C-alpha cells in the first residue's frame, strides 16, 4: 500500500541525520525535504564511493584542453532581477541536487568544487537567487556558480558578498577549468528542488486528506459500507482499493458509526450518503496514483546526471544530448497541481455538507453551538474562506507546459518550464494546507457538537420522563412524549427549548392530542398535560444549560481519530467554538495550520495509523 | 486620445496633495495610487459636503432600533490565516475606499467612525490582513472593523495590538451601533483597492509599451510607414488610430529612420518589417481599449456605495440588494490580465527579433559587442528570461471568474472572486514590468551598437580608401573596394576583420578578381593588390579598435527617445554591455526595473512626449 | 439603453431585405446574420460613387495563382459551414468598397452574384491564425480551380461559375493578395456570434424576471436607487428592465402574501438578488464587443493599402484580426458568466429548501416514487455549465511565432470566435432548459393556489359540519393557509406529514384554550371526515388542471394571464404544444426541451420576447 510508502517517507524525514551523497544510494524527496527544513541534517559526500570516477572525468577534460570562457558564461547568466526570491530552502536543495548530479562522473567538474558545495551546505551558506528567469535552470544556477567564484555582486546568506562568504568557511574563489562553468549551470537543480519538497508535502497531505475522510464519516453520520472491500475489488484501481482499505480499518468498531446506525433507525432520512463521502475512494484513486507516480519521476531526476555534454571517459568521448531538459518534472508538476485541485474540491464539498443543517444529519448550521444563534455565527467565516481557497486552487491547476515559447534564438524551441510549474504546484499546496487546517478544525467542532448532542438528548429524556411522573401522566402519554424527546434533532430547538413554534413542543403537542384521542377522566388529563407543559418551561432549559456549561468547562475516546481531537484540543489548547470563547476562528485555525506547515501534524497522524 | 488621459493620470498621481472625500468629487485610480505610495498625501474628509446626510442616515437607523450582535459578526469574520498578507498599501487603499462608500449616506455608519478612518489613514495606522479568504470582502474588511473596535488579536502597523494602536492616535475602541458591523464589512474595498493600483500601473505601462514600439522601430531599422494615418483611418479601432498617431509623431524626422532608409537602398533585404513592429498598432488596439474601459469600471466602483441594505432615508426604507457584489471589477480584472499578456507577447516577439542576427538588420546576435564573441554572450541571459517571463504571464491570464463555487450555505451561489482576479492581474503586471525593464535595456544596448556601427563603417571606408591610394590602385579598383566597405554589415566581421573567411575579405577578394578581369600591366596590378591586402592587416583592426575604445570611454541626440537613453545611461549610470564592463546584466536591468517599479520612469516618459 | 439597441438589432434582422454595400453605409451584425440565415436577403452593391473610387484604385495599380495554390492547404477532417462562408464572402466584398485594395470592380460583381445565387466553396475548418487559407478557397472559386468544391443549395468551381454566368478570372496585379489578405472569416463567425450574444443576453435578463415570479422573489432588488448609487451602466439598465418587468406582477403580489405568513428568509439568495450586479459587466462586454466587431466588418482589412490620391502603396497590417480575437476571448468569459447565473437560478428552483414551497425537482407527483420531475435536466445543467466554464479559457494566450517567424504575433481570431460560438450553443441549451423549468414552475404555482383553496374549503366546511367553535375553525384555517401543500400532497391525510401534524398541534392548542368531552368527539369526527373528503377533492382539482389544454368557469385561476411573462408561457405551452410534466405526461423532457431549444436556435423565441418587452422605454 501507498499508505506504508508515505509512512516510510515521514519516518525517513524525521529520522535522517546524514544525507549520503555517493553516486549510488538514492536520495529521496524526504531526504531533500529534511536537508531543506532541519539544519542538524548534514551532507555526507563519500569519496571512497565516487571520487575516483570524478577525478578520471576531470582529468579527461584536462586532457582534451591541453591537446575565462567559463566566467563569461556565468556573467551572462547573472541576469535575474529582485522584484521576492527563491527561498534559502529551495536554493540549498538545488545545491544538494547539483552536487548529486556530479557524483556520476559525467560532468568533468573537479572534486574540490564538490567538497566546497558540501562545505557550503553544512555551513548554511547560500546565494540569494531571483525567483524568475528559468525555462528549465541556467540563471538560478549561475548564482551558485557566482558564489563559488566569488562574484562581488552575488549576495550570500549565512544562517555578505560571495567573497566574504567564502572567507568565513575557509574557501577561496575558484578559477573555473574547462567545462566547469557549463557543468555548474547546465542542470535541472532548481525545478527538481522545488519539485522534491512539493512531492514530499503532496504525499503527506494526501494521506492526511484520506484519513480525514474517515473523520468526516464519523461526524457527518455516514454509512461506512462505502469502504467495503468488495466494492473496490470489482473496480480495482490501486488507489481506490488502498484508500478504501484505509477507511474500512479506520471506521471498523467506530463508536460514532454506532451512533450513525442508531440515527438511521429512527424515522427511516437519506438512504445513502452524498458523494463527498460515499464517492471518496473513487475520487481519491487517480489522485493517489498521480502523486505516487510523480514522486518516482521526481526522484529519478534527483538521481540523474542532468548535464551536457555527458562525458563517457571510458570510451574517450563526449556525448551531445539534452539531459538539462526538465520535461519529466515539468509535466508531472502540471498533473500533480490538477490532482491537488481534486484534493481541495473533495475538502470543499465535505466542508460544505458539514455547514448546512439540511445535509449534516442533526448538526447546527455553520456548526454554531449557540444556544443563542443571533450572536453566534459559528464557522461561517471559515465556510466563506473555503470557497475562496477552492476557487483560487482550481484556477492554479491550469497547465504551464502548454505555454512553451520558442526561446534563445530559437535554439530552445521546446523547453520544460518545470520550475514555473513546480512553483504553481507549491502555491497550490499552500492553499490545500489552508483547506486541511480549516477542515480538521471544523471536525473537532463537529466532534464536540455530537458529544454534546448525545448528552442533551439524555437530559431532555430525563426531564420529560420525571415530569411525566410528577404530573401523573398515563404510561401511554409518557411513552409517546419520550419517543419525541428521542426523535427530534436537539439543535433544531436548542435556541429556545420551550418555544411552542419550535420542533420539540410541536412534537409534544402532537402527542398530547394523540394521547387525548386514545384515552378518551378527560378534564383532569388535560389539567395534567397543562401542568406538564408548565413544569417543562420551569425546568428543561435550566438543565440543558447546566449540562452544556459543564461540557464547556467519551465517544471520541474510542475513536481512531482520538489523537487528532486530542492534539487540536489539548496540545494546541483550543475548545468548542462559541460566543463564550474569546479566541477568533483565525486564532484556532492558525494553530492547526502552523502544525500542518511545520510537520507536527505528522505525530497525531502516525498515532492514528499505528497498526494499520 | 487615451494618451492624453494617461498623461493626465500621471500628472495627477505626481501632483495631488490632498485626497478630497466629500461624496461628489470623483476619486481616480491615480488618487488611490498616490495615497498608497506617497505618505505626504493626506485624506481630506469634507463635513460641509456630506456630514448632513450621514447623520440623517445614522439617526434613521437609530430610529428603527429604538422602535454585540455587530461584534459577533466581526468575530465570526476574523477567520483569515497568516501563511504573506495583503500589503499595507492595499489595506490603506481599502480603508480609503470603505470611507468613500460611506460618504453617500446610504450606510447608517456614524460620522465619528468616518473621522476615525480618516485619522487612521493620515497617521499611517492599518491592520495586518491575511491574503486570502474573500470571494468578494467580508474577511479582509473584518480586520479593519476589528482595529476600529480594538480587538486585541488584530495586529496593527504604525509607520502593536489594535487597542494600543488606537491609543497612539487618541481614539478609543468603538462600540458598534445597529448596522455598523455589517456596514464596515459589506463592501468591495479590497478587490477595488488592488484593482485601482493595478489599473493605474496598467495605464502607465501601456503607454510605456506603445512608446517603446517607436524606439524598437529606430533600432531594428524599421519602416515607419506602418504608422501612416490612412492605414488606420480605414480600420478605425480607436486604440489602433491613437497608438499609430503616437508612433507616427515619435518617428517623424527620426535620424534613425534616415539610417534605415539608407540601409534598404543598398542591396534591395526584406521589403516589409516583421509583425512585432508592422502590426503593433493593430495589436495594441484592443489592449488600449480594455485597459481604458476597465479603468472607468474600477473608478465607478471606487465611487459607489457598495453596501447593503441601502438606506433610502428620504423615503423611510431600507432597500435589499447586492451592491457588495464585485462582479464588475472581477470580470474586468480577467480581461485586463489577458490584455497584459498580449502586451508581454508583443515585447517578447520584439525582443526575440532584436537578439537574432537574421532578423535584426545588421545587429550582432544577442546584441554582443565583442569583438571577441567567445567571451561575450551579450544579452543571452536576458533573452532566456524574457521567454520565462512571457510563459508565466500567458499562464496567469486564464480567467478566475470561471471558477465560481456555490458558497456560504449556497446563499452565495454566484460570487465575483474580484480580489483573487485583481491579485493575478497584479502579479501579471509584475512580470510585465520585468519584461519592460529588459526591453528598454536591450534597446539602449542596440542604440550604442547602431552608433558604433556607423563610426566603424566610416573607419573601414577611410582605411580602404587611403590604403588604395598608398598602394597605387586604379580608380576602378578603389570604387569597387569602397562599395564593399559600405555594403557589408560590420558586425559579421568585427570579431576578426582580416580573417579571409569572413565577409569583408570575401567581398574584397570578389572585387579584386573582378577588377583583374576588367582591367586585363597585369603582374604589377596583382603585386599592388597583394600589398593592399598586407597593409589592410597591418592597420584595419587597430583603427577599428581605437574608434570602439574611444566610444566605450550623435544620432540619439536627434531622437525623441533621447530622454530614455539619457536616463538609462547617464542618470542610472550604465554603459554598453561587454566583456570590459564589470557590471552584470542583473545590475543594469535592476536599475531600470527599480525606476519602473517606483515611478521614476515617468520622467523620461513625459519628456519624450512633450508637445504631442 | 442596451435593451433598445438589442430590440433594434432583432428588428433589423427580421426586417432587412437588401444589404447595401457601398463603402459608406455601415453593415451591422444583424445584417450579417440576416444574410447568413435568411435566403431572401440579397446583396446590393451600389455602382454610384462606390464603383468610381474602386476603378481609380484598380487602374493606378495597372504569380497570383501561385499564392492561391500555396494556400489551398486545409484538410477536410468538418467544415466551416455555408453560413460562415457566405458571411465571409460578404465581408471581403465590403472590404473592397473603400477603394484601397486595387481589386477590379468586376471581381466585386462576381462576389455579389455568387452571394445572391447561393454559391460558396466548401472550406476546411482549421488552418487560420487570422484568414489566408480559408480565404484562398473563395479566391480558388473565383479563378476556377477544379479542386475547389462549391455548393449551390455540389460541383467543381468552374462548373459552379458557369451556372451563374461567370467565367474564371485571370488575376491581375495584387488581386491574389487582396482576396486572401483579410479578416473575413474570423469577423464572419464573430458577427453571428455577436448577434446571438445580444439576443441571448437580453433573453437571460428578461428571464431573471420570470425566475423572480416563480421563485417568490422580492422585486426590491431592482429598485433604481440601489443601482443609481453603484452606477455601472449595465447594472442600471438591467435593473431598470427588471423593475419594469416586475411592476404590477400578480405573482409578486402572491409573493408578498407568502412572506406575510410566518414572516422564512428575509432576502433572496444571490442568483436573483445579485443578478443586476452580475449582469452589469456581461452587458457591457457584449455591447462593446459588438462595436468592435462592426468596426472590423466595416474596414479595409487588406495590405498593402493603396493611397492612389497620393500615388503610394502603404505597408501595414490591417490583416491582423487582434481586435476581434481579444474581444472573442472576453465575450466567451461573459457567456460563461451568463451560464453560471442560469445554473445558479436553475439550482435553487430544483431544491425544496430554496424554492419557497415548490416540490423537489419540480415533481408534480403526487406519487414521487414514480416521478423524479426535472432531475435529468438538473443533471444536464451541471454538465452544460462545467463544459462552458472550461471553454472560457483564453485563446489569445496561445500565440505561436509563425510562418518563418514573420508572424511572431498573430490574433488567432477565428479559433477564438469558433470557441465563443460553441459556448453560445451551450448557453442556448441552458436557456432552453431554464425556460422549460420555469413554465413547469408556473404550473406548479397555479396548482398550489388551487390546492390550498380546496384544503381551505374542506377544512372550513368540515369545521361547520362537525360543529367546531370559532377559535378552532380559525386556528385550523390558518394551518390550511400556512402549510406548504407540496410537503403533503403525496398523502394529504398521513398523520406523519405536515398537514395533519399542524392540525394536531392546533387541536391540542384549542383544547388547552377552551378549558370538553364533546369537543374532543367533534375534533375526532373532523379528523376522520378529513379522510373521507380531502384527497378525492385535491385529486379532482389537480386532474381538472391537467386535463385542461379554452378556460371554463370550473377551471382554476391562472395568475399567468396577468403576468408580463404570459407571452413566454403561452408560446411554450400553447404554440409549442407542451403541458405540465408528470408521470401522466407521455412526452420525455427531451421532447419538451427540444422544442424550446429549436425555437431559440432558429430565432422564433424573439416573437414572445418582443411581446413581453412591448411598451418598455
Amino acid at each position: 500500500s501507498h499508505v506504508k510508502d508515505i509512512l516510510g517517507l515521514i519516518n525517513a524525514f524525521n529520522e535522517v541525520k546524514k544525507i549520503t551523497v555517493d553516486g549510488t544510494t538514492p536520495i529521496t524527496v524526504a531526504h531533500v525535504a529534511a536537508l531543506a527544513r532541519r539544519h542538524d541534517v548534514k551532507v555526507a559526500l563519500e569519496a571512497e564511493q565516487c571520487r575516483a570516477r570524478v577525478e578520471t572525468c576531470s582529468s579527461w577534460v584536462q586532457r582534451k584542453a591541453e591537446d575565462e570562457l567559463q566566467e563569461s558564461l556565468i556573467r551572462c547568466l547573472l541576469a535575474g532581477v529582485f522584484t521576492d526570491e527563491l527561498p534559502a530552502t529551495a536554493t540549498r536543495s538545488a545545491m544538494l541536487l547539483r552536487l548529486n548530479s556530479f557524483t556520476y562522473g559525467c560532468s568533468g567538474i573537479r572534486w574540490e568544487v564538490m567538497e566546497a558545495l558540501e562545505k557550503l551546505l553544512n555551513s548554511n551558506v547560500s546565494p540569494k537567487v531571483p525567483l524568475r528567469g528559468s525555462v528549465s535552470d541556467l540563471i538560478p544556477l549561475a548564482y551558485i556558480a557566482g558564489l563559488l567564484i566569488g562574484k562581488p555582486s552575488v549576495i550570500a546568506r549565512i544562517g555578505v558578498p560571495a567573497p566574504e562568504a567564502l572567507s568565513r568557511v575557509g574557501l577561496r574563489p575558484f578559477k573555473l577549468q574547462a567545462k566547469e562553468g557549463l557543468a555548474l549551470v547546465n542542470g535541472t537543480s532548481f525545478a527538481t528542488a522545488v519539485a522534491s519538497t512539493v512531492m514530499y508535502d503532496a504525499n503527506v497531505l494526501l494521506l492526511l486528506v484520506e484519513t480525514l475522510c474517515g473523520m468526516f464519516c464519523e461526524v457527518i453520520f455516514g454509512r461506512e459500507e462505502f469502504a467495503h472491500p468488495l466494492i473496490h475489488k470489482v473496480k480495482p484501481h490501486p488507489g481506490q482499493i488502498e484508500s478504501a482499505e484505509l477507511l474500512e480499518w479506520l471506521l471498523r468498531s467506530s463508536p460514532f458509526q454506532e451512533l450513525s446506525r442508531e440515527y438511521y433507525s429512527i424515522d427511516k432520512k437519506p438512504k445513502q450518503d452524498r458523494y463527498a463521502l460515499r464517492s471518496s475512494p473513487q475520487w481519491l484513486a487517480p489522485l493517489v496514483q498521480t502523486i505516487r507516480d510523480a514522486t518516482t519521476t521526481v526522484e529519478t531526476e534527483v538521481n540523474s546526471a542532468n548535464d551536457n555534454p555527458i562525458i563517457d571517459h571510458a570510451n574517450d568521448r563526449a556525448l551531445h544530448g539534452a539531459n538539462f531538459q526538465g520535461s519529466a518534472v515539468g509535466f508531472y508538476m502540471d498533473y500533480v497541481r490538477i490532482a491537488v485541485a481534486g484534493l481541495g474540491k473533495l475538502l470543499f464539498a465535505q466542508f460544505t455538507e458539514l455547514m448546512i443543517e439540511y445535509y449534516s444529519n442533526g448538526l447546527p448550521g455553520n456548526l454554531s453551538l449557540g444556544p443563542d444563534l443571533s450572536v453566534d455565527y459559528g464557522l461561517k467565516g471559515l465556510d466563506i474562506a473555503m470557497a475562496a481557497y477552492s476557487s483560487e486552487l482550481q484556477y492554479l491547476a491550469n497547465p504551464v507546459t502548454t505555454h512553451v515559447h520558442s526561446a534563445e534564438q530559437h535554439n530552445q524551441d521546446i523547453n520544460s518550464l518545470a520550475l514555473i510549474s513546480a512553483r504553481k504546484t507549491e502555491e497550490a499546496l499552500d492553499i490545500l494546507k489552508l483547506m486541511i487546517a480549516s477542515h480538521l478544525t471544523a471536525m473537532c467542532q463537529a466532534v464536540d457538537l455530537r458529544q454534546l448532542e448525545e448528552a442533551l438528548v439524555k437530559v431532555v429524556e430525563n426531564v420529560v420522563s420525571t415530569l411525566a411522573d410528577e404530573c401523573g401522566l398515563p404510561n401511554d402519554t409518557k411513552a409517546r412524549l419520550l419517543y419525541v424527546a428521542k426523535a427530534v434533532p436537539v439543535y433544531t430547538y436548542l435556541e429556545s427549548p420551550c418555544d411552542p413554534t419550535l420542533p420539540l413542543l410541536l412534537g409534544l403537542k402532537q402527542s398530547c392530542f394523540d394521547t387525548i384521542l386514545a384515552l378518551h377522566e378527560t378534564d383532569t388529563l388535560v389539567d395534567r398535560l397543562a401542568e406538564f407543559e408548565k413544569r417543562l418551561s420551569d425546568r428543561l432549559e435550566n438543565e440543558m444549560t447546566a449540562v452544556r456549561v459543564l461540557y464547556e468547562k467519551v465517544r471520541i475516546q474510542g475513536s481512531k481519530f482520538l489523537p487528532f481531537y486530542r492534539f487540536v484540543r489539548e496540545e494546541l489548547d483550543t475548545g468548542v467554538m462559541s460566543a463564550r470563547r474569546e479566541q477568533t476562528p483565525q486564532e484556532d485555525v492558525q494553530k492547526v495550520f502552523d502544525a500542518i506547515a511545520d510537520g507536527r501534524i505528522t505525530v497525531p497522524l502516525l498515532h492514528c495509523l499505528q497498526g494499520f
